């Protein structure tokens, strides 16, 4: 019942409308599990109480993080796939505040604020996993 | 005849190409009315003579606005729905100038400059309204 | 064989996953030629070893360019069409670095770094050309 009222089936996939306090990537993980999404693309917009990005450091194998608060999310773009049996969301975003200046990159997590988040999901029939590309030491989406 | 030559039907919705001087959100409103769009998602790009954003102030119930001139629109992302019988466009954007620095957020209005605006519209069969969410005092897209 | 393993057919078009060292717009040109794409929209994300943008100068008929290195591409949005028999890609992007500040605009070229690039392509049945709009001295996508 977690996702009750938070999405609708569309001809090409789903439309999701998340609400105050919803954890965006976790709700996309739950959609993947509830609807058994083989793989998907998505885009979205909304208003976030917090958005955390990471810039990956290959040397020390860690994301350097940064958190923004009470920001408009001008765009999110990403994919749904799987890794080790669990949903594996890969999302980027662009956020702006009352200066209107943009920031963002690779999303680690984000939470809807006093607003909503509209997400347009295009679902594919192929079950896709992500794997570590040994040439670069990063996760990449595998295609058939 | 307003929209003559400005869009084509696609398998999933429409593709719109707006031209010098066109008011982007107003042309999306007109597409909604002319094609009786129940609801839709969209993304787009273009070059704007002006783009006006707003950062909403919940205390005084007003957007603080900011206008940018002669800017590339690196992305727009949004939705078409209805409110009180009229089209209700919810759009965000990201704009850049000759410094290449990004800015944007919630769009209040924008006008195509010496360029064009390409808009990819995905149309859904469900008629959707936006409503004020009393928990947050903001418009949210209602789903069935 | 250039594009072997780099894309899959989807119900609405293609999904492309480009890899370290791939030239993004050139690979989209090659997809257009290999799959005889009449026209298309796309969005994408990835990590770029370099991304070059241009801000067009109408007076001297040239793009002023700027190159960013080792950047996350928070979004790309664009279209595939044709001009003089050759693919004509029109793409914008938004990139961020370890400051998380955003930059971008009109893309002249970009190369995948130690990462990948996921591209969601929506294909239309209509063959579209771009043409110079004599009122503005810029290329615009022509519609039927």
């Amino acid at each position: 019942q977690e996702l009750k009222g938070k999405y609708m089936k569309t001809p090409t996939g789903y439309l999701m409308v998340l609400r105050h306090g919803d954890n965006v990537l976790q709700n996309l993980e739950q959609l993947a599990r509830d609807e058994h999404i083989p793989s998907a693309s998505f885009v979205g917009i909304g208003f976030m109480s917090e958005a955390t990005f990471g810039f990956y450091d290959f040397g020390r194998k860690q994301f350097d993080p940064k958190t923004y608060r009470n920001v408009e999310m001008a765009n999110m773009t990403g994919s749904i796939a799987w890794k080790e049996g669990k949903p594996s969301i890969h999302a980027h975003g662009t956020v702006t505040d009352g200066t209107f200046q943009g920031a963002g990159g690779h999303l680690l997590g984000l939470t809807v604020g006093t607003g909503s988040c509209e997400i347009t999901v295009t679902v594919y029939p192929q079950r896709l996993d992500r794997f570590v590309d040994p040439e670069i030491q990063a996760n990449v989406l595998g295609l058939p």
